[PDB]
């Protein structure tokens, strides 16, 4: 490893996704987890009593379709934030449009778990930015089928915060999914891929700095970015069967637009 114009370039690159993600989403990971050991505090929802005395504080029907619909509320808001991120992606916005549109709309919830990871301990997973903490085993005393809603996100987080990555590692992983060439219904193909080869090395060059103490930790991510597929597929299915099973829950139609092609 050399320092020449080519990882200078590098670095200025990262340097801007970085201050870019900043700007872009409320809660950085370096702001939750400081929140989730007390260093700074949330009302805790742990039984059904706390979840009403919490409607009610927190400044954000049937218990499992209110929170349901939270996550989905939560998912559209979070789709905003990483478009405006994507779009501070140098080459990102010079794509044809429909290219965008498709790469963010195959993209937004591999996304979308990999930064809630961020918000998630053990225990449980922060809320309105920080407001609240719903714990863990409260999502699983919801009847079937929301008792298993957010347990694989739960599992993978555990796995993927043992990594140790931090906003600045986070910020350029996160464009690296964006500027996925398999994605179908792509017109342009090779102009992605450039950015995205380009996104990695970055991303190598950023780990090995920043991470002095591990040499797996690139492939180790790479490796995270199928798991992250695998959850959005789960993800699906057990959608359908909430479909199938009960006609009370309204999903919300932008989401719906996104989960049509991924049936
Ligand atoms: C558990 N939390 C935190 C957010 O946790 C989330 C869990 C899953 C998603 C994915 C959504 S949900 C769906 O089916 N499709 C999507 O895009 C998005 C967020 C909340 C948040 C608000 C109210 C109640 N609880």
């Amino acid at each position: 490893m050399q320092l020449n114009p080519e990882s200078a370039d590098l670095r200025a690159l990262a340097k801007h996704l970085y201050d870019s993600y900043i700007k872009s989403f409320p809660l950085t990971k370096a702001k939750a987890r400081a929140i989730l050991t007390g260093k700074t505090s949330p009302f805790v929802i742990y039984d059904m009593n706390s979840l009403m005395m919490g409607e009610d504080k927190i400044k954000f029907k049937e218990v499992a379709i209110r929170i349901f619909q939270g996550c989905q509320f939560r998912s559209v808001e979070a789709v905003q934030e990483i478009t405006e991120y994507a779009k501070s992606i140098p080459g990102f916005v010079n794509l044809d449009l429909n290219d965008q549109v498709t790469l963010l709309k195959y993209g937004v919830h591999e996304i979308i778990y990999t930064m809630l990871a961020s918000l998630m301990n053990k225990d449980g997973v922060l809320i309105s930015e920080g407001q609240g903490f719903m714990t863990r085993e409260f999502l699983k005393s919801l009847r079937k089928p929301f008792g298993d809603f957010m347990e694989p996100k739960f599992e993978f987080a555990v796995k993927f915060n043992a990594l140790e990555l931090d906003d600045s590692d986070l910020a350029i992983f996160i464009a690296v999914i964006i500027l996925s060439g398999d994605r179908p219904g792509l017109l342009n193909v090779k102009p992605i891929e450039d950015i995205q080869d380009n996104l990695l090395q970055a991303l190598e060059l950023q780990l090995k700095l920043n991470h002095p103490e591990s040499s797996q930790l690139f492939a180790k991510l790479l490796q995270k970015m199928t798991d992250l597929r695998q959850i959005v597929t789960e993800h699906v299915q057990l959608l359908q069967v909430i479909k199938k099973t009960e006609t009370d829950m309204s999903l919300h139609p932008l989401l719906q637009e996104i989960y049509k092609d991924l049936y």
